[PDB]
């Protein structure tokens, strides 16, 4: 931080007596479910060699928790949101470029603890019939102990470049009715993968043995509301100074059945079943400071 | 925030150097039992491509925890608030857009931890017969512990349109008498759903068998109080200066039930048996900057 | 809050460039042990559509916790307040509306741990006589912890109206010198309920066998301090400048009986066996902004 | 709080745009050992319906814990501050009023868990003999736990009126060289009360068998600071512009002595033995705005 | 605190529109190995009814733990810092009194935890030879646990008077080598007291057999630091406006005793042995606002 | 800090009464995949006796983790970055120099606890034939625990001159599916590094076993971000007002390799193989107060 180095905290930040225009830019795709809201900023401070726009891409990206199949009463698919996407991606031919983003990538971290142990113990016996015994023991002991944190889902920044960013919601894993947790990936013998799975030996039809939306993660079935942030920077200079960006809102479904073999519950999981993109073009303009779609 | 990308805090606001002109909203339903109050902010900032109108949804909806149905000393209904919602809507002939909400979806968590031991012990045996003994034993074990939170009631964000959007308070499950935690899928074969029920075995009416309201949570009892915040974009240039929203208060009911069976009781629960429905008319005056009902 | 929706923060709150008119109405009940303190502001902001009247109840309501009967020295009483509750009342003829309250109620949270763990062992014993044994063990355990938090005493918003709130600061449960907790409704069936039971023998009298006032919740002798806060809107176009509020202090209190049993002591407690009930009128004058009484 | 009820924050406080004038006050009592100074704080603001005085009590009540008598070499006394109490009171004929106070009486919390396990063990046995054994059992178990916080001294505000109004410090347990915690009321069977007892068969005097001050609580010895706020409003329109208030420090000390019983030593302990009191009287002149003893 | 009684923040504070006079004091004592500083400042509020000068005690007093006495492999001293003093002193005839100090004595707490669990296990039995066994077993556990901070030395204000006021940091006990820990009064029938002893049986002389001072608190080698604030008040009509005041550091030091006993080392702490004083006087002119030395 | 020295919070800061001139440099070099951006600020105190110039450098190096050769179908290498590095380098014949930067190394801690737990116990036994028996036993327990954080990557600063200063963040361990956490010098004897070993004996190719980067640390695929802040001084009378500073972005790829050995998979990891530098070189103007690259 400033205070760190000496400097008087707030000195070497940009915005100071500068005018800045903002935005709303709505939008809402119905086949998608996508409600898109799109919140610039224009900053030209004059003195910074450049001139800056923020771009904070908001809304929500409904998660369509859906059962979408269902082959008879032993054979059913659910359909469920297991990445979202947002981008932002300048035409290689511009020269507005990406100077800054948030969030991104922290490092995690887990907490770590060793035990030894050691003690003794002697032991007289003894009965009715004068007879006396005894027992002198030992014993170590070595343990180990991990923790961490594990998120339901995770927010990643995908590495980024002086013309393209984005970010992606990844399912982590989920606790199934204060078990598991599972994953895409875990796998029972018997009963395969038990994600959404309700009863394991459930006398009702597929359709109707999948896990309550209530009782899964918000995200599943609410949706996801990005909050982003995105700053590009252009030449005052430069002959163009008009932009086209391409702002996306993208979600990848898995396929999640379940089929009744006679005696138990089997669930599977498909990954990346099916991508829903929407994307939208919006045209920058630099001298008058205002953004349009 | 704007510190992480070098920018003046506050710098890209809204609202700065705006006269805001607020007002209260304040109605009764004395059937439903919904105190509603409407405080709204319009904010038309010259620097802002559009104006802005915050709804902020207050008041507060009794629960209503009731025995309705005292159908003698065997068997007994009681009714409890299963969901609380609060929803907003523009016609779909309006030109204004829902632009951004508070509170949205967070991402939940679990701690995770694994424990892995072993150790050794050793026993030298004996009597007073000079009878000799010797024991040398080893030991492993893995533990797994899983750890997380658990309200009591959840607020939703119901995903989001330019032209509706709501919220809905739902029943995760409650703690009963220090036991549980039970939920509405909750089900013993002995008792069943032992959600509200006083005593596994009381020797006393229906009627007098369920959970004491001080014991269960204030909201199933004394009601839930909203706290939304909702803002509403409008262009300067749109031809009609007037819209009209819609709020709707609403309450979900489900119903349980205590049935003596000859040796316990037994509870069962039924969802969403009644819905309790309180909607309103307001006008929002774009020129003047009020709002009336 | 204002910074979640990209707003300056402070801007959509009320009282910006206005002259407040507080005062402070202090009043002692002898009878009923209560002073009661009623703070109030009245805000006029030009750019509110309503006025406005905030009503901070303080003060404090004796505990009273009390031996109030001895019949004999095997039977003594014990009156302790159960409840304490404020009130404040607008004749339903006013046009003024009650439109906003705090504190309110709260969704409460509980903490839930799950733990998995199987080890195994092998021991090999021998003695001097050329023996030889063996053990080989296996385990399996399923743990479920609950944690969560309980005060002394709830803080309860009661459901209000637009003329009349309320609050009521109800019994939880105590622990008594280490061991319970204990409620108004725990039970033995030899020693019945020791909520406030000193010694379960002793050659003392009834009297003098009361848990020790400063062993217990300060609240339950010394009294409860509420602080409450009521907003009261009036339309600047009504025709009445003139309201009536009535405030209303009030203390419920139980019976807890001690009896001797000729081998232990026995103890009873009867729920909601008294009310003290002080209640008062003040006048409101919205065009010279002053409360009195 | 004022952000709560969407008012701005500070708007309903008292004190702005008005002339403070303060002042010290300072008296040592020689004899109880009692430093008090009063720091008192005239607000007169226009905007507010009367005016207000602030007085602080401040200083420190000596402890004094001492070994006062010693009968030889086999009982001996040790007298120790019990409890610490500062009171102020009007006369019965003044106009002011007694209007806030602080502390206040804080609700206790505690926290709960509940325990449930079950799990399986088996076992094979075998000898050299080509003998054969087995073992299968079954375990559960249900714990409690009860988690508090007990802080020495308890701070009590004692039932207020509009003329009287004090607090009380009490001595609430203490913990005895990693053991205990002791109370006044502990008892063991052989030893007595153990609270200052240094050592339980150590062979010294009577005079130096009890704990180290440096030890104990630091209140015991070096004594308690008080510090509390006390607000008395005043009619500008009173008859007598001037009040008399009494100021008192006191406290009490029990009587806790040591005996040799030829094995032992056993501790008792007499409440409320002595008190030290010193009282003083100020005027309070409301239209100079001065204090004064 | 102001906005707990309503009161703006800040208002009640003294040192509003006034010029405040500092200085600093340094001087070091050779001798005793103390480097004191005095800081003063000079507070006169037009609205306050006495002058005030606040006096903040800084600098270090050196600990100086080390080895003084030599007697052979067979026997050494180490003399080590058991309690720092600060005192300020007004000569009795001085009209000026002490008005307020910092840091005071604060209450201790500590965290207590019951615990009761019982459990049921049933375990069948059998072997080859079709023998069949059985064992129906039950236990119950009630457990209690004491949880409490122990710093390294103990920050006490002595009973202050209107005269003179002192505070102490004292040494309370210490980890020894990740075992303990020990106070001045530890003692072990065959070690004695193991407070600052390196090896229980090491073969090294004895002056090489006392614990490292970097294993040790800082305190005891490298000195404390004071930091206390103490202010003055005086009439504006006194007759003399000049003052005395002395301001004494004090450093007193234990004698720890080696000696070999031919199988293992002994500890024995000597309390109080050493007394270092450290008197300065000063002078206070209230008319200029100076401090001199 | 400040206010630790009695000094005025931020008097001692640089930047008071200062225009500074900042700027963003935005650079991607294709081929490594590293997106560079520079914030600089020139900060010119005229109470500073040199000027300054506040570097930070931003941006985001890509991870890169991918399997770069399939050698078959049990033969598979995996690239993977093990250390990310940034460096600026002053030319030595430059006159300005290196004056501060961050973040810098910070002292590491770790939790100790020491148990020590003893018991005694007692057995009667008996039998239907009169038999009796009996058992007195005692135990010892010493206990060490140690615990510690320990993330994922590690940022150090590394020793800097006059004329460079640089920093890199090297991979520290992981966690694999729940156990580890491996290193990359982590070796069991039948499978080797299994660092990013998917399954330990599985039936598929060598490309199709290693762990899936939505598993890992979000770093070794997406990237790092680099915060760091540099800060230069320079004389203003120095001859010559112009400076170049090399910037250096780089990444180590260490090697994983799986290998089948037709019972488990074999893993192992060749430390540091690869090494990518992105080098940049910028003009430093500090007349004009700008910089170029």
């Amino acid at each position: 931080a400033d205070s760190d180095i000496n400097i008087k905290t707030g000195t070497t930040d940009i915005g100071s007596n500068t005018t800045v225009k903002t935005g709303d830019l709505v939008t809402y795709d119905k086949e998608n479910g996508m409600h898109k809201k799109v919140f610039y900023s224009f900053i030209d401070d004059k003195n910074h060699n450049k001139k800056l726009l923020v771009i904070r891409t908001k809304g929500t990206i409904a998660g369509q928790y859906r059962v979408y199949s269902e082959e008879g009463a032993n054979k059913s698919g659910l359909a469920w949101p297991s990445a979202f996407k947002v981008q932002l991606q300048l035409p290689d031919n511009e020269v507005a470029q990406i100077s800054d983003y948030y969030p991104r990538n922290s490092i995690d971290t887990k907490e770590y603890m060793s035990t030894l142990t050691y003690g003794f113990n002697g032991n007289v016996t003894g009965d009715d019939t004068g007879k006396i015994g005894g027992l002198i023991g030992a014993n170590v002991s070595i343990g180990h102990t991990l923790k961490y944190v594990q998120p339901d889902f995770k927010t990643i920044l995908e590495s980024p470049t002086d013309k393209k960013v984005g970010w992606k919601v990844i399912f982590n894993n989920m606790v199934n009715q204060n078990w598991g947790p599972y994953d895409r990936d875990s796998w029972n013998p018997v009963y395969g993968n038990q994600l959404f799975m309700k009863t394991r030996n459930g006398s009702m039809k597929a359709a109707d043995n999948f896990l309550d939306p209530n009782k899964a993660s918000s995200l599943l079935s609410s949706g996801f509301s990005p909050d982003f942030a995105t700053v590009i920077t252009m030449d005052r200079k430069a002959s163009k100074q008009q932009t086209n960006i391409d702002v996306i809102y993208e979600r990848v479904r898995d396929d999640y059945q379940l089929h009744w073999t006679s005696t138990n519950w089997k669930g599977t999981n498909t990954k990346d079943k099916w991508t829903d993109r929407s994307s939208e073009r919006y045209k920058i303009d630099w001298e008058k400071e205002e953004m349009t779609n």
